[PDB]
């Protein structure tokens, strides 16, 4: 399975941060903000990952990450020219999708929690359909939102409805079978003038194909859209950090875990940090039994 991360779009509720770097070149405590989304991906054993970005930024997150070899994973590259939607991710990844499944990750979201590695190589191993992940939230009128009956089956998904039907925000990840291709070739822009995801995973709807998973209140999902929740998020990941031994979205250690890269990998990627105590993480975790 493929996947893509959409780590675009203008940041403007970020300005001035967003002036001359990408929204998700940003700290998230202590790594840019695409590790999170990144290590998503990778968690769910995908390999294969596109990442679309402005045309300014694309080469910054092609500096930042490279083509992957380091972390035993392909890294490509796309430009989105304008951030007229999520569905356009399909679009201009339909040469890099071919005829696979893929799973979309937005750039902005942080997902944490016991149980999401299962939930996530669960997602990635279901070979048709949609899956997408719903999470309750305050303020659901601001999110994709799903309704669902008392077998978890979805009744209805709305894009910012003003009148929310539940609570449950579906959260910025996706998994498509390869029809979502010619899906988002077909879907037409709403009235914030984007292609959006939601009228993707209605499609998949009409055929009583589309699926949910529950991320209950125990997860940690947060977005970065605010100076405020940028800051939130920060700080929510630190206090995990301190307290453990454990990093959050350490692309390098995952890539040992998932067996991407040997021990012996491991130590050449830590050798040029061992300057600073990410790259001491690393060497640790390789001389560990
Ligand atoms: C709407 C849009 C969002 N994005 C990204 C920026 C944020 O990470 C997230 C916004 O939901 O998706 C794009 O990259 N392109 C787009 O067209
Ligand atoms: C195993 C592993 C999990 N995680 C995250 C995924 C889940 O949100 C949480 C529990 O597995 O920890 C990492 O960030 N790095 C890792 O190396
Ligand atoms: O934050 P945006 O771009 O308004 O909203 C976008 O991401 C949200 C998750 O972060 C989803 O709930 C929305 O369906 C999606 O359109």
């Amino acid at each position: 399975m493929k996947g893509i991360i959409l780590s675009g779009g203008s940041g403007t509720r970020l300005y001035p941060l967003t002036k001359v770097v990408s929204k998700q070149l940003l700290p998230v405590y202590d790594k840019p903000m695409v590790y999170y989304p990144l290590s998503v991906l990778m968690l769910a054993g995908i390999k294969d990952i596109l990442i679309i970005s402005t045309p300014e930024d694309t080469p910054r997150f092609e500096q930042l990450l490279g083509g992957g070899s380091e972390l035993g994973i392909s890294l490509s590259y796309a430009v989105q020219s304008s951030p007229d939607g999520l569905a356009q991710a399909f679009i201009i990844g339909e040469e890099f999708i071919g005829d696979d499944n893929v799973a979309l990750v937005l750039g902005d979201n942080i997902f944490y929690g016991h149980g999401f590695t299962e939930l996530l190589q669960r997602a990635a191993n279901r070979k048709s359909g949609a899956t997408i992940f719903g999470y309750n939230v305050k303020d659901p009128q601001r999110f994709g939102v799903v309704e669902f009956d008392e077998k978890g089956k979805v009744i209805s998904i709305e894009e910012k409805p003003e009148e929310p039907k539940s609570s449950y925000a579906v959260t910025g990840l996706y998994f498509y079978d390869n029809r979502v291709v010619d899906i988002a070739k077909n879907i037409t822009p709403s009235a914030r003038g984007e292609l959006e995801i939601t009228d993707v995973n209605k499609a998949y709807l009409e055929l009583g194909e589309l699926h949910v998973e529950l991320l209950g209140r125990g997860f940690a999902w947060l977005d970065t859209g605010t100076h405020e929740s940028l800051l939130q998020a920060s700080q929510f990941i630190e206090t995990i950090e301190k307290r453990q031994s454990l990093k959050v979205a350490c692309l390098e250690e995952i890539a040992y875990r998932m067996g991407y890269i040997s021990r012996e990998q491991l130590i050449k990627l830590a050798e040029p940090l061992m300057k600073n105590e990410y790259g001491q993480y690393l060497m640790n975790l390789a001389h560990r039994s």
